[PDB]
């Protein structure tokens, strides 16, 4: 009963928009946090289907459910749009090297 399950990871719908307004926010302020600069541009170079329009941008959600502050990332993150709209939550757990694959 995850809303989310990455990996062995479980997140509620409340924990990913916990995850999203932070992630949002940095990135209205036009500000970034940590070595790789999250949040940023999303590609979608997996051409998973998301229903919102792009551009996307991943931010790194936590299995600890503090709020990403620029240190390691951690293999999950969730994707939201220009719009603040939730795009979808990822992992890098069960994919191969850099790839993602969709939280079920």
């Amino acid at each position: 009963a995850c809303d989310y399950t990455c990996g062995s990871n479980c997140y509620s719908s409340s924990d990913v928009s916990t995850a999203q307004a932070a992630g949002y926010q940095l990135h209205e302020d036009g500000e970034t946090v940590g070595s790789n600069s999250y949040p940023h541009k999303y590609n979608n170079y997996e051409g998973f289907d998301f229903s919102v329009s792009s551009p996307y941008y991943e931010w790194p959600i936590l299995s600890s459910g503090d709020v990403y502050s620029g240190g390691s990332p951690g293999a999950d993150r969730v994707v939201f749009n220009e719009n603040n709209q939730l795009a979808g939550v990822i992992t890098h757990t069960g994919a191969s090297g850099n790839n993602f694959v969709e939280c079920t």
